């Protein structure tokens, strides 16, 4: 999908594990996320339509999802160890990352 | 693009790596690795395609490509550092990871 | 030394990377916090002496570490790359992580 | 402990993983493990007792605790599964880690 799209789904998600009150509803969100954070990896994001794909600026861009997926992939061992509230608080951990990348590139 | 164009991606700029001279062949190819697995994360292999997406296969299936991305985001750490020995030798790491996911789901 | 001792550590170098002005201030902060993290990994703490040591607490407890641990070690690869301001701002990442595990067992 | 006591007990629990049979053994050695890697971080091999504590081969010995312990953290999450097999398997990743290591510093 395109940055935006991917953003939705990363907003949307977010919110479900907010508000969850069982592990499969978390489970089934941290999963959609993943996803669409892989298939952000590869976007151009337009504050770097001007630089080159290997430019410092996009390795950082690229960095920020390596960190996201990382705290989405350790979210979901929690979640599937039953701990809802444990899992619910990495909700806590991604959002210093989506205002980190926002902060700089958006 | 499909499971098998990213697998060959990951196949021909593995041994880039493990031939290489300088810091830039290393940098460039794992970046390349980067995009071939994030790309990868949402495919259905073919030994899967009978099974549910949220299946104990699946989820392992896709947990494969979280060990590679952290071991190619180490790798490319490493590589920006002008470690390139160090960072030649995170292919030994990443041969693991291929086996693991092929020996269960090739 | 001692779990107030390794915190002392983490807290007065987390200020250290907070109020920094070159990369070689950050690297000596980062690699002390490292070293109190991993020695504060094997501690119990007040609130957890009547728990077994294997006990869901213990276990979540020393999970933090591994959170800390992690985030320290990429805050030290940014930091390795000349990136002041993206291992300073990995000071707000490291604080998420102080905060939980003192929600829970300080 | 002193590395080589931290060294033994790294070998000893590597080979109840490859010789386990239930979680909970698997679970047992990877804790011991990580402890055991997390107060090694602090050592200075006799290779490097000439080298200051911040020179470039303290630091890349150093990283390959934060390596293993990172291998371990998984491990274990896989292992809170019910997953024996994909935990026992981790023991492959963690001896590339073991001989890495040696081959640079011991
Ligand atoms: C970069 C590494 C990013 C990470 C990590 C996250 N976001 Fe993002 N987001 C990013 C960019 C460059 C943009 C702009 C895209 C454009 O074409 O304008 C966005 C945009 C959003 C939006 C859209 C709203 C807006 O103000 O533009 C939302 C709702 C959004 N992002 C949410 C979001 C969430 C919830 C994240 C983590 C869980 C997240 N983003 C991470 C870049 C990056
Ligand atoms: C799962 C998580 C995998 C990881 C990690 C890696 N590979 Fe893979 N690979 C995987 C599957 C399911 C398949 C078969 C797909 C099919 O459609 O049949 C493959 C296949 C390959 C191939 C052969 C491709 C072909 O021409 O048919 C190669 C050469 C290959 N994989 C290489 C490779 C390398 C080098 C990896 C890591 C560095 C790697 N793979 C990881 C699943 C997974
Ligand atoms: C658990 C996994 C923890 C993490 C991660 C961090 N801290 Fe901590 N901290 C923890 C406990 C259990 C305690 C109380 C210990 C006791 O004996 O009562 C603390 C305490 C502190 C303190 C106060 C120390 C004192 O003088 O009594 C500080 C200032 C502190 N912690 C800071 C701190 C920082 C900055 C952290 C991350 C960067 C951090 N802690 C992480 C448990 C855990
Ligand atoms: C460095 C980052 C290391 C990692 C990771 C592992 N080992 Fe190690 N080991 C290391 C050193 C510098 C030494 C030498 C210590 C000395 O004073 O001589 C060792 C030693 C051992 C030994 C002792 C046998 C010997 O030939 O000296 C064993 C049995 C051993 N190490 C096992 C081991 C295992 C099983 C590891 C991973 C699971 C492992 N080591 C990681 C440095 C490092
Ligand atoms: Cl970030
Ligand atoms: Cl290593
Ligand atoms: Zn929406
Ligand atoms: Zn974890
Ligand atoms: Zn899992
Ligand atoms: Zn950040
Ligand atoms: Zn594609
Ligand atoms: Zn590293
Ligand atoms: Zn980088
Ligand atoms: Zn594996
Ligand atoms: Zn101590
Ligand atoms: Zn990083
Ligand atoms: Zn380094
Ligand atoms: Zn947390
Ligand atoms: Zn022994
Ligand atoms: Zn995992
Ligand atoms: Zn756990
Ligand atoms: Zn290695």
């Amino acid at each position: 999908a395109d940055l935006e799209d991917n953003m939705e789904t990363l907003n949307d998600n977010l919110k479900v594990i907010e508000k969850a009150d069982n592990a499969a509803q978390v489970k089934d969100a941290l999963t959609k996320m993943a996803a669409a954070a892989s298939d952000a990896w590869s976007a151009t994001p337009p504050k770097l339509e001007d630089k080159s794909p290997d430019s410092p600026e996009m390795h950082d861009f690229r960095h920020g999802f390596w960190i996201l997926i990382g705290q989405i992939h350790d979210a979901l061992h929690l979640a599937n160890e039953g701990k809802v509230k444990d899992a619910q608080e990495a909700a806590e951990h991604l959002k210093i990352t989506c205002n980190h990348c926002h902060q700089k590139y958006r």
